[PDB]
């Protein structure tokens, strides 16, 4: 019934990047161990926390993009397989996949320009492989930017109540 392989066959790799929203579980308790709060986020009024965090926490919202890094490094040789397949119903799950991973990160403070990457496969229609590539090339392309933005905050890390941002 088997020959060391696994049902479905591990093409899809959709069982193992569902232990990637999942790994974050531990990039948690990274902060906890400092006996941080989950709770403190931000909104107590912070008068007496005064960023009683410390670096501890901001340094676990980078921990996780370097091990989505990792996984994602695993993905560029499966996609690259469908290239005979081909089957837009197989690379449009991909599409949503690499996009779905970055739905767990919110959980973090981490919202990256995904929402913009949407439009993406909108204006361009996203049915094939080659192509496909290029729509990750912007994932990690940008991704490798979003860590950058540890040099000081003061921006799209811990966003100001006075900066609405809605236009």
């Amino acid at each position: 019934s088997s020959i060391g392989l696994v049902e479905r066959t591990n093409a899809a790799l959709e069982s193992s990047s569902k232990d990637l929203k999942n790994k974050i579980l531990k990039i948690k308790k990274e902060a906890t161990g400092k006996g941080v709060l989950f709770e403190a986020f931000t909104g107590l009024k912070t008068g007496s926390k005064v960023t009683s965090g410390g670096l501890a926490l901001r340094e676990a919202k980078v921990q996780a993009i370097v091990e989505t890094g990792k996984f994602l490094k695993i993905i560029e040789e499966e996609a690259l397989k469908l290239k005979e397949t081909g089957n837009s119903g197989q690379f449009l799950a991909m599409f949503d996949l690499m996009l779905e991973v970055v739905e767990s990160l919110e959980d973090v403070g981490i919202i990256g320009l995904k929402a913009r990457v949407l439009e993406e496969s909108k204006n361009n229609p996203i049915n094939t492989a080659e192509r496909l590539l290029a729509a990750k090339a912007q994932i990690e392309n940008q991704l490798k930017v979003v860590k950058e933005k540890q040099n000081i905050e003061n921006g799209g890390e811990k966003k100001n109540n006075k900066s609405k941002k809605k236009k």
